[PDB]
């Protein structure tokens, strides 16, 4: 998260912090959210050979008592998911086992408006900054699929458009499969944008993969 400030302890009591294992040299990090006991949500590319979950933290190199830390079963990224077009960016983790549902685990609920939206994540503050320990939000305004015409492979209907561009503020490197909350309700998932940090930012539109989702929870 660019330009944003520590959330307060505790407040997102749905937020993962992801541990992929790549076949090769493993070590990258990703946010999620729990959406079910058993079930985490996060953008796809995310992937890897092995993912470990930690639930309830906030400076994520202290441990105390509100972490759960649980190994990923099943990984059930889109099938339609595209690695040079980013589309469908999107994918649900079985845990191994049922989180406890605590104060500070718990899922997330399955003039500008309406269009305020926060996002919060432990990647990176600036371009080439090191990420955060404490778990960071951040403010961002919601947007025209105009915005961001320079993203050649933008669709409108699979994906958001946010941040101003005139600002600093955003989602950036190692936020990814962190959830964008619109008044209250989780409408987006972080994605992608430039390299330079400059917003927008794509992230994957919740709306348009609710049917698939409840697809993956039904079986499972
Ligand atoms: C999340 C984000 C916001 C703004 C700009 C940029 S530029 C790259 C990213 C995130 N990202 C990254 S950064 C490092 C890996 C962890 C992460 O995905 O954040 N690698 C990617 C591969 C495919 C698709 C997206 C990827 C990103």
């Amino acid at each position: 998260i660019i330009g944003g400030t520590e959330c307060k302890p505790h407040s997102r009591p749905y937020m993962a912090y992801l541990e992929i294992v790549t076949s090769n040299g493993p070590s990258k990090f990703c946010g999620g959210f729990l959406i079910r006991r058993n079930f985490v949500l996060t953008a796809a590319h995310c992937a890897g050979r092995s993912i470990t979950v930690t639930l309830g933290a906030h400076n994520i190199t202290e441990e105390e008592d509100t972490w759960q830390k649980l190994e990923v079963i099943k990984q059930f990224r889109h099938p339609k998911y595209n690695t040079s077009t980013l589309h469908h960016d999107i994918m649900l983790l079985k845990l191994k086992e049922k989180a406890s549902l605590t104060l500070a685990v718990g899922t997330l609920p399955f003039v500008p408006p309406g269009r305020m939206c926060r996002v919060a994540g432990w990647g990176r503050t600036g371009v080439l900054k090191p990420g955060s320990d404490t778990l960071q939000e951040v403010k961002l305004r919601l947007m025209d699929p105009q915005a961001c015409s320079h993203f050649r492979d933008f669709d409108h209907n699979l994906q958001l458009c946010v941040g101003n561009p005139r600002k600093t503020k955003s989602a950036f490197k190692g936020d990814s499969g962190g959830p964008l909350l619109c008044a209250g309700v989780a409408q987006g998932i972080v994605s992608y944008g430039r390299s330079d940090a400059k917003p927008p930012a794509v992230f994957t539109r919740i709306s348009h993969y609710r049917p698939w989702i409840n697809q993956i929870l039904q079986a499972n």
